[PDB]
């Protein structure tokens, strides 16, 4: 560990990971700390999905992501328990117990809402979905010149995708996936245009995906190395970042003072560019903690000195769920272009196709498939295959159905895996709406109650707002029950539903950006610079200040970059 | 990866690890193969609840359990699901869906019994209780000589002990513990006695205990390094073995063969010495495939022409459970050597104790503690502090009491963890009984059924004996009721109960230990060598021939502790 | 038509629940392996609980229960009585 | 006739009930049958039932039912956790 470097990164996430990537390459001295530790294998920041055992047991994954969702905010607990022994010691109140939050209105909460402290981040179990958005849900970089503002985000977006190994062929060959798609795309006849999910992965096998990650942006090892001889970076675990430290004049970063959880030590890192990829609350708690915002519960009677949007306009989205047993003619379908003789489990039994018939509804891969499954395992009465890959389906979000969808098979499941139904006849569904930027939804952060950290304690102050986001929300969940009954009636034990607020974890808005910091109320300029601050830049999916429905992380990471093109425009590495 | 070793140990489990340990010391050319990854951090094959994070947040530790247990033989399933929609695809018959299996009578299963596949095997997750068996519960080493026989165990348990960093005042400290320590010790004065349990561990701090593992036993790191520049080691994740290639004349083993699961190319190893440690389990499955035993359900009409004690006389462990919320008196007594004067929350509140006073009921370092407390949150209702560790109690196995006992808080919740009753309050409680084996309890493979790598289905046919070992199990659930009773009355939501048969995943006498294999109805002999041939041994749980109450793992490491002093004299290395 | 019960309309349910005997349960197949090993425990799922071995549990209308009381079933109905249009009616 | 427990949390004055039904087309496999040798309660040969919704019209319109109350009860609130869209037990 040095005293100085020209850039640190407070986090390790894949937008921390954009930071390094771009800054690293360009022959920058960068540190990165990251508060949790190295736990996805030998491939630093991985995804934890990307081994052999999880891809056989995909049902098992749900540990994994539950095993690292810490709430963020946990509301005084207040269940009667009147069955205690009269031996057993008994509370007379509900106190304060269990790392719960006295500060929060548990009516007026994201539940939802938990945070992940690893190396890499979410990026260690998310979805890996990555939708481009489009134009209406899109904050601008370029305003009165929408072509150029096109322009910029298609650049923006490629380099994105770039990063991130984005491609939409990972499941071209899953039955499941065809069969949900093609019906899809007839029944909506051009109303609606669907396609695979976008996602960040690449498939090894076919029975294996590579999944991305912050791994795949930028591999975290520590350079100078054979690989990377001229390039520096030391990535430092198990440290928390706690503040930086303002001039008086408010117009530069002086130091970042950390504690190092193994030792106890604490420092005061100094370096010429300042970057906080803490994630949106963890951004917006360690500038809290710095003198930005406003420490305590809201009083607009004492306006703050600095960031007075900081924690407000706070945006999440609606989430609606359900899951499907595919109809009984969609199952007869897969199987429409065979001929089909005898009784199974006789030597007698057949089935065949014509390869390369006109009219075969399927192509020879799909039938090729289906005759081995039901030739080879004639005890069994579906015409899929065993390992047949799940649907990865959407029809992205357009003013007609301003939400996005995500229709196939979810890692997170949200109850216990129901056994009774053949999981090959499982489609999930869920669709996400766009939320209005609100002031009076809020984080803030307490001045008396403290996190496992010793941090301020976050609290949400957040209900969906009346108007078009409650409609909207609404519809969609009218559009799922609608759209899903063309695949199959519903699960018994997943029926269609809201989540709990925050549970698809795409909170934006929390350090926001905008062109001008009082007319846009914002945080940091298009740069991602905060705004009067020379040096102090923040990432993430905080800086999003519009109503959007996609998963926001290729958004994040395409404003991260354009940020890099401003730092290297502004500061010079120091020689080798 | 070269095509010959001199030891090829199959599993990366500590058994597997004491293997390694003794032979790469030695000298020898070793290549270890295992199935899983690594997953774990730097530390190859390390545990995994050993990072900050999980050590903030204890309750999240069960999900990385359940994430890497997956069940070995599930029944198929007759759940009625009546309230599908008419449209959906509806079964005509239980059909098997999902990777059940229908070679598995529900009835006669250990349905709780569970595999981990991943680098370092279960000692990635497991609770480190390492307490020696009495004679009572331990297998002969030495025949016609008790005292030589408690000389050789009391040598072997002593290095195993050293091996896995065995201990037993990691807790000696805690408030909790020795609260319910000082109290079953009082009521039990003179019938029992009490102690720590022995624990795989090393605390590092107050709020941080490294956790014992197979990395504790061996790196796993590949070898010559500059570490150890003579020694000669490597692992291969992801490599599942298949097969062990007997002679024509059953006298020698003469390959492994292997599949890469990440190329998906197969190879034969060849070496001069086999090491099976895959788990009880699957060494049974493994030697089966390779010939071993019996293929497909039991027929005694055709018995097999090697090992036919194989997979006979299995044993697992009776498990009772409950959880019990602090009596009144217990916790008014932690702070009974406390002066309290003025307002809680005021200036004018103090808290103090005389050090050293003959009327003191505590000890100085519990004082200070309570007072600190009482001074730091004196809004809280309870004396014990808020990071004080877990009580680690226990009455070890008598005549008596013929079961192992664990009292504290176990990282291995079976419920949703409440969050109602304080968690400093609750103590929970686990009672495991000894299994006499019967040769009709058996672990046997399908002859069709394949299991997710492709190799033959395990399938349990067990029933808890009658006579002692039912009898006991109804004893020792009473016993818990009546001594649990002492501390608290049972917490609603965790009441006694028995748990799922296997999940205390105790299995023993798989490949069972004894002197003769016909007389001793056994699978190798003392020196861990499979009967007749030359050059293959076996390692772990599936060894123990006996019923045990108490957890098998140190155990299982004396002897193959025992089995390496055989190899050492019976194979020379290869020149480096 | 109680007072008492249309006060506390919620407990009606009860009533209903009372006087509504299954008319075919099949054999039931749950599996319990949490008994104490001093417990009887069954080798087979036989016919207990006046289970009906002739039922396909797979075939059935398991909500169709029958009320033996004088007034049968409307003792508890909800008292709606629509008429049929031609499509719905012999 | 509540199908689980009361919920206490939602005040009841904002709770509406929909029960939509479906036509089942006659189909002589449907059967009510009585057993040779079981008996019920009152030594009476036992009810047993084959019976499953028939494919074609009775089915494409029990789904397009489900979807119709989805859409309607949308216009009067959204859904009482508890209380979603589900198919009754036959
Ligand atoms: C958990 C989850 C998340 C997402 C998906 C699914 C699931 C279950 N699916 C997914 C998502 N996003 C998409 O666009 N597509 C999808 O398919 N998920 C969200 C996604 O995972 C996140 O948006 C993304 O990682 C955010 O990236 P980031 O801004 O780099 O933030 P992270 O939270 O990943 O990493 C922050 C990093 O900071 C460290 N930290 C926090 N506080 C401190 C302090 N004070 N000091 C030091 N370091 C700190 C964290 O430990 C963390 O690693
Ligand atoms: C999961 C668990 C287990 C234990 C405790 C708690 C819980 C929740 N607590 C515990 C236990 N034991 C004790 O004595 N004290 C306690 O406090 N647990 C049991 C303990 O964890 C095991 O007894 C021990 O690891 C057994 O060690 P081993 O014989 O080395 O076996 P493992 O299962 O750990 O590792 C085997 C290893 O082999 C690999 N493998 C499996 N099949 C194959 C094939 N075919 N090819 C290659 N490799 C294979 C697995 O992947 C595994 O890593
Ligand atoms: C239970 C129920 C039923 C209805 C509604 C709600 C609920 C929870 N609501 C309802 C109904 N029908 C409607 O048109 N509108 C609604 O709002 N329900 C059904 C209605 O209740 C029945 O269709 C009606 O009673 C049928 O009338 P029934 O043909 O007279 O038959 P019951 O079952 O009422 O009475 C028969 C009667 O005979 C006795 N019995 C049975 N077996 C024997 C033998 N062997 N010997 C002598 N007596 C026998 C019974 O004890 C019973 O009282
Ligand atoms: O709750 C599950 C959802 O979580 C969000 O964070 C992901 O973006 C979605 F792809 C989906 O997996
Ligand atoms: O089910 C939990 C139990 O699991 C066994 O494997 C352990 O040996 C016990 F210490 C206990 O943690």
């Amino acid at each position: 560990m040095d005293i100085k470097y020209d850039v640190v990164i407070v986090g390790s996430g894949p937008i921390g990971c954009t930071y390094a990537r771009e800054l690293v390459g360009a022959g920058y001295k960068v540190a990165m700390f990251d508060i949790g530790e190295i736990d996805s294998g030998l491939k630093i920041g991985a995804h934890k999905k990307n081994t052999v055992e999880y891809q056989k047991n995909i049902d098992k994954f749900v540990n994994v992501i539950q095993g690292q969702l810490m709430s963020v905010s946990v509301p005084v607990n207040t269940l009667v328990v009147d069955t205690l022994s009269p031996t057993s010691w008994q509370a007379s109140t509900f106190f304060v117990r269990n790392g719960s939050n006295p500060e929060q209105d548990p009516l007026r909460n994201l539940s939802g809402q938990a945070v992940t402290r690893v190396v890499g981040g979410m990026s260690t179990h998310w979805t890996c979905a990555t939708p481009r958005f489009d134009r209406e849900q899109r904050p601008l970089l370029v305003k009165d010149d929408a072509d150029a503002d096109d322009a910029e985000w298609d650049r923006l977006y490629t380099k994105a995708e770039s990063y991130f190994q984005t491609g939409t062929d990972q499941f071209k060959e899953s039955i499941r996936h065809n069969l949900v798609l093609n019906k899809l795309t007839e029944e909506y006849k051009g109303q609606r245009d669907f396609q695979q999910i976008p996602l960040a992965a690449t498939r090894r096998s076919p029975t294996f995906v590579e999944w991305s990650s912050a791994n795949t942006v930028f591999d975290l090892q520590n350079r100078p190395n054979t690989d990377a001889p001229e390039e520096r970076f030391n990535l430092f675990p198990a440290v928390a970042c706690e503040r930086v430290v303002r001039n008086a004049l408010n117009s530069e970063i002086e130091s970042l003072h950390i504690h190092d959880l193994i030792s106890g030590d604490r420092f005061e890192i100094k370096a010429d560019v300042y970057v906080l990829t803490a994630g949106a609350v963890h951004n917006t708690q360690l500038l809290v903690n710095s003198g930005f915002g406003q420490l305590g519960r809201p009083n607009p009677a004492n306006p703050p000195e600095l960031l007075p949007s900081l924690g407000s306009y706070i945006t999440e989205q609606s989430l609606v769920f359900c899951q499907t047993v595919m109809s009984t003619e969609l199952i007869d379908s897969v199987k429409s272009d065979m001929t089909i003789r005898g009784t199974p489990g006789e030597l007698t039994y057949s089935v065949t196709y014509t390869p390369g018939a006109s009219t075969n509804k399927h192509p020879d891969w799909w039938n090729e498939k289906v005759k081995n499954h039901m030739m080879q395992h004639q005890e069994d009465p579906l015409p899929i295959p065993f390992e047949d890959p799940e649907p990865q389906v959407t029809t992205l979000f357009q003013p007609s159905h301003p939400w996005h969808t995500q229709i196939g098979r979810d890692a997170f499941s949200y109850g216990a895996v129901q056994q009774s139904i053949d999981s090959r006849l499982i489609v999930d569904w869920r669709f996400f709406g766009r939320t209005e930027p609100k002031e009076e939804n809020k984080l803030w952060f307490s001045d008396k109650i403290t996190d496992a950290y010793n941090m301020p304690q976050p609290t949400f102050d957040f209900r969906f707002p009346a108007g078009r986001t409650s409609k909207e929300a609404e519809d969609m969940m009218t559009d799922m029950c609608v759209m899903s009954a063309k695949i199959g009636g519903f699960l018994p034990g997943s029926l269609p539903q809201f989540m709990e607020p925050g549970l698809c974890l795409h909170l934006g808005g929390t350090h926001r950006m905008g062109f001008d910091e009082k007319e846009d109320n914002c945080c940091v300029n298009t740069d991602s610079r905060v705004f009067g601050f020379k040096n102090l830049f923040l990432g993430g999916c905080g800086n999003i200040p519009t109503a959007y429905g996609a998963n926001p992380t290729l958004t994040a990471m395409s404003l991260a970059i354009k940020s890099c093109e401003y730092i290297k425009q502004n500061f010079t590495p120091s020689p080798f």
